[PDB]
């Protein structure tokens, strides 16, 4: 109870990722339509 742990980081590691992240260029299939 005596140490440097407030706000937490964010933007998570690497930039805009490939994997998984943002990805879609078009409209997808499976679980997907209209939306990214």
């Amino acid at each position: 109870w005596e140490w440097p742990w407030n706000r937490k980081p964010t933007k998570f590691p690497i930039p805009s990722p490939n994997p998984r992240d943002k990805w879609c260029r078009l409209n997808l299939g499976p679980a997907w339509g209209g939306r990214c």
